[PDB]
């Protein structure tokens, strides 16, 4: 979520490709 | 963490210093 930001939507992007991006957030709150 | 960025290791900058690098992310948890 760092390395890249959110704008639009999947439909819209010609060509784009599905992946699951990583939170540095989510292993903080599993301790939390 | 929000004015730095990790790269490497400390082994490799020739001078490297050692300080403690504020987390805002840790004190929000913890409090």
């Amino acid at each position: 979520t760092d390395n890249t930001f959110v704008s639009g939507n999947c439909d819209v992007v010609i060509g784009i490709v599905n992946n699951t991006v990583y939170d540095p957030l989510q292993p903080e709150l599993d301790s939390f």
